[PDB]
């Protein structure tokens, strides 16, 4: 029952929306970020992947990668959907942001970690 | 320099497999996972992955992430690295991943993601 | 623009409360950890931590790491983050932190890293 | 009997060194780093630690955070000390460096994660 279909915004300002979840779990969507790492013009991107369809649970876990369309970088998140009594949603999530490095050596500084909590509308 | 490209087969450092089919136009592209190392003791099942690559500039060694829909348990995992052309040559894939556990409330949200790396080579 | 300083009484957005003590002029600081929230089956007790500020150039937001040395599991975790002064000028720490449960194999490495993020504001 | 007291080196080419643990699992060591995301020169900087003394276990988790001195940044590394059949050592960590953001804005940004392995030098 707590289902990722929707329109969500993000404790930064960032806004996603998220279509239909196929029977295979899987969904497309769309980031609009309120923040950057680049110097670059914002513009939404496309992201794309999956709600855990195991046990049917009713707050599945979840993942999806968005392909930023301003810079070189990826970013995925996964999470959790919880829904509370009333019906009210939240998706607790992590993220890794993937900067591009041009020296295979620059790895190991690439890859930024932090959360977010999306909620409705 | 050649480009390195996700299509294939590739194992990692702890001996998983995955198979990544072609990249469209999008950057999408599907696969499987076979995993060769578990969080669970349920019977592992080949599960699928979906995710893209960044074509932003059109780099030889691009960015990419991809989401592996676990068949054998409620978790979630993501991967997120780069395609690279290693010192030797070779295409290499560094990744970062996060492991998402499904918890029943949502006090335990803390305790339910694990972090880690792998490095990914062709087979 | 205050200082923000770590020395004080602290509480998290799950409950859990810390104090630290005076910062020495090399950024060394000693505290201890209450933790609301286990990943055990033992009773809580209060933990020692330990860690440092940055001091270089001053900063009024200096960053710093601390490690809580839990005395009721064989696991640590390590802290890191800034101190910084809010929008409505309160102190603040943002952090970071990963959990490192301790495994009997190596080969369960990839399995003993938790990661999360903390916000600590004064009692 | 996994002991973190040593000279040790990475996977990068930093160096680390560690002194005497005491009863408290309280250990001081000192870093050199290989690499930097700043652009400062790299200078030795000193670390801080705690080994968990609980069960005494013979492979003890740690952790320690090293306080940068040619950059306003923090790292803290946690991990394990695993030791083999012939007393061969090696640390299995992971780390979070912690970059100084001017505003609070940009505290999303700022943690940047990876893995590292020590082995004795
Ligand atoms: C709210 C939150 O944490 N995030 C959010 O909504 N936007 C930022 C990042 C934006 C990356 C854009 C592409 C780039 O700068 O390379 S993804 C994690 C973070
Ligand atoms: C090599 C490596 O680090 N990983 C790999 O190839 N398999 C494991 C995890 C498998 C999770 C299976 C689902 C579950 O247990 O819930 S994803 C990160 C790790
Ligand atoms: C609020 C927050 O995220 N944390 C907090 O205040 N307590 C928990 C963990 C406590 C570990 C206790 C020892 C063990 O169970 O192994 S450290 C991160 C988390
Ligand atoms: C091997 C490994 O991963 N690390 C290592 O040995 N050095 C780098 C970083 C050095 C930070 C220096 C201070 C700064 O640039 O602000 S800490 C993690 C990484
Ligand atoms: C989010 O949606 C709201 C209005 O619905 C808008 O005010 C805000 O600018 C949007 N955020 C972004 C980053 O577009
Ligand atoms: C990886 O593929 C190799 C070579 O085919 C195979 O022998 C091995 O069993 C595979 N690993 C897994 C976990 O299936
Ligand atoms: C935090 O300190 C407050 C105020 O003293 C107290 O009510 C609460 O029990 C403490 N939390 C824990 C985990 O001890
Ligand atoms: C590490 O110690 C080795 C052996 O002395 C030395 O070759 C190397 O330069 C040191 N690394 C750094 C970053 O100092």
């Amino acid at each position: 029952k707590c289902s990722l279909t929707g329109k969500w915004t993000n404790d930064l300002g960032s806004n996603m929306t998220i279509g239909a979840v196929n029977s295979r779990g899987e969904f497309t969507g769309t980031y609009i970020t309120a923040v950057t790492a680049t110097s670059n013009e914002i513009k939404e991107s496309p992201l794309h992947g999956t709600q855990n369809t195991i046990n049917k649970r009713t707050q599945p876990t979840f993942g999806f990668t968005v392909n930023w369309k301003f810079s070189e970088s990826t970013t995925v998140f996964t999470g959790q959907c919880f829904i509370d009594r009333n019906g009210k949603e939240v998706l607790k999530t992590m993220w890794l942001l993937r900067s591009s490095v041009n020296d295979i050596g620059d790895d190991w500084k690439a890859t930024r970690v932090g959360i977010n909590i999306f909620t409705r509308l």
